[PDB]
């Protein structure tokens, strides 16, 4: 059933995943010296290419590949159109490794055919709370705690094969080469997400959506008008009214995050993320990188009253190409990123996210039910979508956890 994934150090079934008590590696210990120095073999008509994702023109070449060939829905109505500025942000965080950005080109004429990208993350990925209690009940604490320390691992994203090269087994070769390049830097685990079900997720969450421009969402068929609204004289007017928002934020002291906020936003975020079983650890440099405002890419606001920052939220932008329509070419989506509330309820903080995103011309706000995102779904009028996001590890046994015990946002 999985000619590639059955060869890899990942749990092969749910049954297997059910026997997993403790976090730890799946493969035997190996060293950098054990890993092939030479690139993985590839057909003589292709070549490996390492783009420089801080050079405008190489970011542009990867941007076109993804614009034309990255994830689309099954009805081929929407395809992600991550921007060039977003891709430099996402793939060049502090201490990134250029060699973990891996592309395939056709040698003759240099057509770009495939891509995959790794970036560093420091991740808490030790045994989860409910399995540390089982370990205590059995006298097994020391082996449950072995990998408690945050680990410096690889986060994988942006795997893409050009549509003309699909179903030719190119994705496994690009995954093997990325694994080799990561293992040559003495890193042996990765985390990744996907919509598709592969062997074998450690957590899965549904997507949720909050309409901000319901008339446009209906016009492009992201949304339909729900059947009850047909009982009204003007179903669309009622739908618009349902989802209307204030025109300015309600929290006193909301303002954009500045460099001087980085230590306090790091402290409140890290204290909050500590509470989840799987989550990132960020340095001040990574808080700066991932959360300071960047035009068209990431939007972050703090609540400061009387000189103290007590709360913050962030969202990022991923537009999609609207493939069929005549009135619109683009879907402008805001995604809930990290946040922390210490002075107000989470729903009150996230209402201001929706207000600012709507003011800035976003059409929808999306999120997965990770973090404490379930706590504001109903009041803020999010609905579940049909998608999901599955969380995976490479070379790491891990017990199944609920998505409300995951604190890693994947872009
Ligand atoms: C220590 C360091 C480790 C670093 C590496 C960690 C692992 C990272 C793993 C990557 C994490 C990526 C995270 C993201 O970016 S998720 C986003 C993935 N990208 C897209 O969906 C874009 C649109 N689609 C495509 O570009 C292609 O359809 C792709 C490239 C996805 C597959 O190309 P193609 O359709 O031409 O197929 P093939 O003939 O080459 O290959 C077929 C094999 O590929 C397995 N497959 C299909 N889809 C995925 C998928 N999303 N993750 C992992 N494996 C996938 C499939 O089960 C089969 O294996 P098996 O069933 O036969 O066994
Ligand atoms: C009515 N629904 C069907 C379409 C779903 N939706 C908008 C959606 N959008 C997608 N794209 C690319 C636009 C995402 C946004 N916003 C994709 S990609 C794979 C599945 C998928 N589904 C949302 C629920
Ligand atoms: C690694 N990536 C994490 C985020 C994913 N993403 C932005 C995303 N994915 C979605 N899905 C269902 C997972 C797609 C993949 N892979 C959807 S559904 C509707 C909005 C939406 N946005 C795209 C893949
Ligand atoms: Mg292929």
């Amino acid at each position: 059933a999985h000619a590639f994934w059955s060869t890899q150090p990942v749990p092969q079934t749910e049954d297997e995943t059910e026997k997993i008590v403790f976090a730890g590696p799946m493969d035997e210990p190996k060293t950098v010296a054990d890993i092939p120095e030479e690139p993985y073999p590839i057909a003589s008509t292709f070549e490996w290419w390492t783009p420089n994702m801080e050079a405008a023109d190489d970011i542009h070449a990867i941007y076109e590949l993804l614009r034309d060939n990255y994830v689309e829905d099954d009805d081929s109505m929407f395809r992600f159109n991550y921007s060039e500025e977003f891709l430099q942000w996402a793939l060049c965080p502090p201490n990134y490794i250029p060699d973990w950005h891996v592309a395939v080109r056709r040698k003759a004429d240099k057509k770009l055919l495939a891509f995959i990208a790794g970036v560093p993350v420091t991740l808490r990925m030790g045994t989860p709370k409910y399995m540390k209690v089982k370990a205590q009940e059995k006298g097994e604490g020391e082996e449950a705690a072995k990998y408690d320390e945050p680990r410096h691992i690889c986060e994988i994203n942006f795997l893409c094969v050009h549509k003309q090269l699909r179903e030719k087994r190119l994705a496994p070769i690009l995954i093997k080469e990325a694994t080799r390049r990561v293992n040559r830097t003495n890193v042996w685990q990765a985390v990744y997400t996907a919509g598709v079900l592969l062997p074998t997720p450690y957590a899965s969450g549904q997507y949720f959506h909050r309409s901000l421009n319901p008339e446009k969402l209906v016009e492009i068929r992201f949304s339909g008008i729900p059947a009850q609204y047909q009982k009204f004289q003007n179903p669309m007017a009622m739908l618009k009214r349902n989802y209307q928002l204030p025109s300015a934020p309600k929290n006193s002291g909301l303002r954009e995050m500045k460099p001087s906020d980085v230590p306090q936003v790091r402290r409140i975020l890290m204290n909050y993320l500590d509470s989840f079983d799987v989550g990132p650890v960020f340095s001040d440099a990574e808080i700066s990188h991932y959360l300071l405002p960047r035009d068209g890419v990431v939007f972050t606001y703090v609540v400061e009253n009387d000189k103290k920052v007590t709360d913050f939220f962030s969202f990022y932008r991923i537009p999609s190409t609207v493939i069929g329509n005549s009135n619109y070419n683009l879907l402008n989506a805001a995604y809930v990123h990290y946040y922390a509330a210490t002075s107000i309820p989470l729903h009150q903080l996230i209402l201001d996210l929706l207000i600012v995103a709507h003011s800035r011309g976003f059409d929808v706000c999306n999120m997965v039910e990770i973090l404490d995102n379930r706590s504001f779904v109903e009041q803020l009028k999010f609905g579940a979508g049909d998608g999901h996001l599955r969380y995976y590890f490479y070379n790491w046994a891990y017990p199944k956890i609920k998505p409300s015990q995951v604190a890693l946002v994947m872009l």
